[PDB]
């Protein structure tokens, strides 16, 4: 499972 | 597993 989170 | 978060 490989997950990618971005907030900017 | 790979995770990743960034809030920048």
């Amino acid at each position: 499972m490989v997950g990618g989170v971005v907030i900017a």
